[PDB]
């Protein structure tokens, strides 16, 4: 359903959400968006809060 992405990058701080019924799909969306926004970073999965966190 609603997945969260937390972007904690040295030049990019922010958060966004996506409608995905699969964690891999949500990861794909977040990974694409992050990568296109110049973020590689350390990826952690906070599954309890349905959140992918990028620490750059």
């Amino acid at each position: 359903m609603q997945y969260k992405l937390i972007l904690n990058g040295k030049t990019l701080k922010g958060e966004t959400t996506t409608e995905a019924v699969d964690a891999a799909t949500a990861e794909k969306v977040f990974k694409q968006y992050a990568n296109d926004n110049g973020v590689x970073g350390e990826w952690t999965y906070d599954d309890a809060t349905k959140t992918f966190t990028v620490t750059e």
